[PDB]
């Protein structure tokens, strides 16, 4: 047996875009990603798939169906955001004396009367639905984490088309200290509406994967699509602003702890000699950033400076996982190799012999250890795992997948680290993003026609996990890899 704290929840995580829509009635039309992936030059491209998130599952609607599952699952946690776009759709009046050049975002001030005034641009029918989400899901004695942000923008601070083609004059999303100091108030206001239902909050998911597909990574068909070192540099600067000043505009309305969600992956050496290789990847795709909102510690310039509008504001580190990233020492740095991690062939093996995903991810359960025990270590912040899943439409590999990973979390909690849940990505399969439909990562399997949930096997299986709050002796040789000859290579 694997048995959890007492206190530890077992969940799952879950995006508005992603999920909402699929229930006329449902439709959100005022987002940079609902524009994006309906563009017709970027549908004709490929870089976004054809499908469309209005043809989602449902939740808007389905929610209390979600939910049901969700309980009889055994399931304590759930992590979810509400959309700005939703709740402001339309575009605010530009601040008085806010200088819109300015590089630093040190402060937003935020109170009863600046609220007040936001209430009379906020869609209450909006408010209003989100209200009886949160309810339903709190009757059900599920701990809610609150997120502010899962990477739609709305349109009126985000046109992705007129970027992508090199037009710089219009709402520009995170390259614009507006965006920041909207989003400060936005997340101030989403706590003084909602902090009687919320447990704890995070303001963003993985700002590092929107700057980096989204300004580097552009096959990845992510908006918008503008190819651009500089750029990615001035989003990540602007997101750490957007953090701290949202973390100040929760911390001014609820006593509540607010962490943020990230993508990580565990840096693993090609060979022995490559062990600096995996230190400069950690400084470079994750310490900097937290040394930012943690230490306050950054560069701007070529200077290394600490900026005390930064320091501090951190209660909690979400840890996104899903697999490895191989890298190698080069003269000039290091380089990560294809064929491994995310790097692979779809429903195929990696270099090293190990199962692939419906996405083409290697099987790497020993990376989460890697990556909760780093944090503990360097930080002593404690954590929940906001993300962990696969896509496997078939369900082949997500009972090995689900166990496996769940057990590498009773090794750091077993070493000494602070981790208080797992939440699945994720209860039912959604929108992926540019690929669309295609990829299915739920324990549920979703018919997109009738909206209906099923219950894939490995449902059943992190059911037994749940509700005894352990792996249980029945289901441990799942604690291994899919074996691999009867699978695609
Ligand atoms: C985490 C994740 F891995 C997936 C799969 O690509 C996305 O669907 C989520 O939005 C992201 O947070």
């Amino acid at each position: 047996m694997y048995s959890f704290p007492n206190s530890f929840r077992f969940g799952w995580s879950q995006a508005g875009f992603q999920s909402e829509m699929g229930t006329p009635g449902s439709e959100d039309p005022n987002t940079d990603w609902y524009k994006w992936v309906h563009d017709p030059e970027n549908m004709a491209a490929g870089l976004v798939s054809g499908d469309l998130p209005e043809n989602g599952p449902g939740y808007w609607g389905n929610y209390k169906t979600f939910h049901d599952n969700a309980q009889k699952m055994g399931l304590k946690i759930a992590r979810l955001n509400v959309e700005w776009s939703r709740i402001f759709p339309n575009p605010l009046p530009r601040p008085q004396n806010f200088d819109e050049s300015k590089q630093d975002v040190t402060e937003v001030e935020i109170n009863e009367n600046e609220l007040k005034r936001l209430d009379e641009y906020a869609n209450k029918d909006a408010l209003n639905h989100y209200r009886e989400i949160f309810k339903d899901l709190k009757s059900r004695g599920l701990y809610f984490i609150l997120n502010m942000y899962h990477w739609p923008l709305p349109l009126w601070l985000h046109d992705p088309i007129r970027v992508r083609r090199g037009d710089f004059t219009g709402p520009s999303g995170w390259l614009s200290t507006r965006t920041v100091y909207e989003f400060a108030r936005f997340s101030a206001y989403i706590a003084w509406k909602f902090d009687d239902l919320v447990d704890e909050y995070s303001t963003m998911n993985e700002p590092n994967v929107v700057g980096g597909l989204g300004y580097v990574g552009v096959k990845s068909g992510f908006p918008p699509g503008y190819l651009s070192f500089e750029l990615s540099r001035r989003h990540m600067y602007n997101i750490i602003q957007a953090h701290a000043r949202a973390y100040d505009g929760i911390k001014s309305v609820s006593k509540k702890p607010v962490g943020i969600i990230y993508a990580n992956s565990s840096f693993q050496p090609l060979t022995d000699k490559d062990m600096e290789a995996v230190e400069m990847a950690e400084n470079d795709n994750r310490w900097w950033f937290f040394d930012a909102i943690i230490r306050g510690e950054i560069t701007r310039g070529n200077e290394k400076i600490v900026r005390d509008d930064l320091k501090g504001r951190l209660d909690w580190i979400g840890v996104n996982y899903y697999t490895r990233t191989v890298v190698k020492r080069t003269e000039k740095g290091y380089v990560s190799l294809g064929g491994y991690g995310h790097g692979c062939e779809r429903n195929s093996v990696s270099l090293a012999g190990l199962p692939t995903s419906d996405f083409g991810w290697e099987f790497f359960p020993e990376g989460l250890y890697d990556v909760l025990t780093k944090y503990w270590n360097r930080y002593h912040l404690y954590m929940y795992v906001t993300e962990n899943g696969i896509a496997d439409d078939a369900d082949y590999q997500r009972p090995y997948y689900l166990v496996s990973h769940v057990y590498q979390v009773h090794r750091a909690i077993n070493s000494g680290a602070d981790v208080r849940g797992y939440l699945h990505w994720s209860l039912a399969d959604n929108y992926e993003w540019a690929s669309g439909f295609s990829m299915r990562f739920g324990l549920l399997k979703v018919d997109y026609n009738t909206k209906r949930l099923y219950w894939r096997p490995s449902a059943l299986v992190y059911r037994e996990i749940a509700t005894n709050g352990a792996i249980t002796d029945e289901i441990e040789h799942l604690n291994s890899v899919p074996p691999v000859k009867p699978l695609r290579h």
